[PDB]
């Protein structure tokens, strides 16, 4: 895993994405369901991405946005929640102006998201193989890269339930290659030039 | 079995069933029967719905409903009393809404039915050969994925003595891939897009 | 039901069947299941024959007889095991040396199976849907008019599932006008003149 | 997954696989990895074989046999650490001299399985994706029914590093159905008759 892993997922987010279910909602709460989180770069650079939105919209978001990332509990989840990464983790894929404005030096060769940035995430355990429900509802789903693992019927069964929990017209990231097979009644692929999402049908 | 199997049996009754035994009866007290209850996912499903329908149709139902739950009364009869069910049987069929709403969770992958779900229902031990006589008139029966077991001679007579405690224009629920052949002068054919239920003539 | 129903499976038991599986084990326990026992005539029918052939034949069977009874739990079973009986039952099919021998008056019109003859005889409630493992080896199964009221496929597989329970050379019994035809390499079908019963391949 | 699964398997271990491994090692200490142990039926049932195969060949095993389960962490991993189960997972596939001489009594519908038996399984969180260093070598590795849920891609390189945890000639159980066909170098099938086990070349 990386930070602002592919760069489009986040900037589609900003541009398209957020001002399109803002303009639905009034400005309501919005959620966001980060599976597969892993050591906590996605869910982090989603939070960076929304306070960079919310810095530059004054104040479009009324209610803020909650990010749910999730993963197999272990002391992988566990690093996640503790927010800290090293020099060589965090050399990938993070502009310079980013790291000073969103992280906190400890600690020599040991860097931390910013307050601000660590308070929208909250990191629940979850096996994808298992139910959604506890989750709620969400905005937007990002499961980027870990359906390939799978075979044909889980990865089709992980999208339905996936389709379960997002709200109508809500949007699917998924990883750069991924590709989302046989839901063609359940996903609209979308383009954002570059980039593809799928909308929820 | 699992938690509203099928779909379209548990918004049927909401929206079609529900309204026209109301009618019928003048809103007074209804009485369902959950003939091979199972684990108990199908009678706790009906008082889910049943408790959907109250919120939507506020008054209508002037007296409540009453379920009775049936099986080979066993281990499997008590664990379905008990409204408690694992990571597995909580896996597939249940909305985040209806799991929030009707749910306790409780220690680690173990959830249990509100108690004012679990009150609609009663459960007794019955063997579907046996005589009925001792359940009373039922305005819905649910017997799904039972009948699959018998012979043709032995199906046809559960489904005429089910007629026999069925009150003048109740309702029949069988399983989806399910036929009612052979008994034209006791059961009238309903389809309802999609599904198909069965009217006691 | 009724008592030692059709007469002759019971004679078939005690000179042909038991001398040649008490020759074989050295007159060692045996072990007979009695599927479907309803409300206890036929496992204490087979506790009677039992007792019959002991003191007739002093002393083949060295470690007595254990004679395991299901059927579905319910009034059918609990009334078996109690082992009383009123006059319309004890009049069907009972010899009067085997009532008064055998039994004991409980008041009027009622009357109940002698300890000693109840004593081999244990009660298991019992889907034969459900695995048989639980209940171990037989040395004979009864599973009589039984069979007749379920599907083709779940006939077969309640069979197949009893030559499980068999072990090799044990002997199954139908009703007595009930047949097996489709488990050629598991049973073999024996001649008794009059009645057949399986031999487990 | 059920106690003792498929019979079979446990019953090649105990006439072919432990006696060949015996005379392949001298007696020493023999490892078993039971990989997605599930609810922990099959690592226990695993215990159970070796213990049986104990009683039968006096102290042929010199310094014992240690059993790895691993799954994924949650609450059915937690399950399979205490050990305890209900009526329905007692019910299947357990004979009654096992359930008397491997198990203990608990609360009403609840049994436990005997210390001298889970002394012998040590359980581990680990996800199949991830590395098998730490798990060290394994005489025998028990996949069954997990392998169905990866890629194709995934599932040659699980039983790849598999084969890195198997001691030369060690076997590979995979479940009833499941078979591996692209990887001629490192495992050659064995016939038992029935079903199918891999030897590590
Ligand atoms: N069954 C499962 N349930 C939940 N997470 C799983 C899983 N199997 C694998 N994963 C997780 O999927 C992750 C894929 S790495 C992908 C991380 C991030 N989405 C990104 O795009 O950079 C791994 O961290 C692994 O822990
Ligand atoms: N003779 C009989 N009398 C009552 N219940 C029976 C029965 N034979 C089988 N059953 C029950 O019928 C159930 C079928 S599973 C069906 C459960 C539920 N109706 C659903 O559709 O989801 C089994 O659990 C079994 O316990
Ligand atoms: N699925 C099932 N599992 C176990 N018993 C069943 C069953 N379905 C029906 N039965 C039982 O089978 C019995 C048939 S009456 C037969 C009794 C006795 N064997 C005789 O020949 O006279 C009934 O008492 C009924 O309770
Ligand atoms: N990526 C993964 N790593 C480890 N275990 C996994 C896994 N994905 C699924 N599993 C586990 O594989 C199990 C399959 S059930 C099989 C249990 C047992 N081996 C038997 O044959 O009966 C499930 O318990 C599931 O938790």
């Amino acid at each position: 895993t990386l930070w602002f892993r592919d760069t489009y997922p986040f900037e589609v987010l900003k541009q398209r994405v957020l001002p399109e279910l803002i303009k639905a909602n009034g400005g309501q709460r919005l959620r966001i369901w980060s599976a597969a989180c892993s050591s906590g770069q996605e869910p982090y650079s989603l939070s960076m991405a929304i306070d960079e939105f919310e810095k530059t919209n004054l104040g479009q978001l009324k209610a803020g946005v909650q990010i749910v990332a999730t993963d197999l509990s272990g002391s992988m989840l566990t690093a996640a929640k503790a927010g800290e990464y090293d020099t060589l983790a965090m050399g990938r894929g993070l502009s310079p102006e980013r790291l000073q404005r969103y992280f906190d030096a400890k600690g020599p060769g040991r860097w931390a998201v910013k307050p601000a940035i660590r308070s929208r995430v909250e990191f629940r355990a979850l096996n994808l193989l298992d139910s959604y429900a506890s989750l709620g509802k969400f905005d937007m789903v990002f499961c980027r890269n870990v359906l390939i693992y799978f075979s044909a019927e889980v990865k089709r069964d992980i999208l339905l339930r996936i389709h379960g929990t997002l709200k109508p017209g809500g949007y699917l990231f998924l990883g750069a290659s991924e590709a989302l097979n046989n839901l063609p009644d359940h996903y609209q692929m979308v383009q954002c030039s570059p980039g593809i999402i799928y909308r929820a049908k």
